[PDB]
């Protein structure tokens, strides 16, 4: 994908994590996928939706 933003939906779980562009993520899986198409330099900001 190289360029999108936001959130990219993945529903395995709900461990909820924020990314370092202050992005809310559902679970590891939504971190992942969309960092893997999107953004995989940020890191977890915190743990918790933000």
């Amino acid at each position: 994908a190289e360029d999108c933003v936001g959130r990219k939906a993945c529903t395995r779980e709900w461990y909820p994590v924020c990314g370092s562009d202050g992005v809310t993520y559902s679970n590891p899986c939504n971190f992942s996928a969309q960092q893997e198409q999107c953004d995989p330099n940020i890191t977890i900001a915190h743990m918790g939706e933000c």
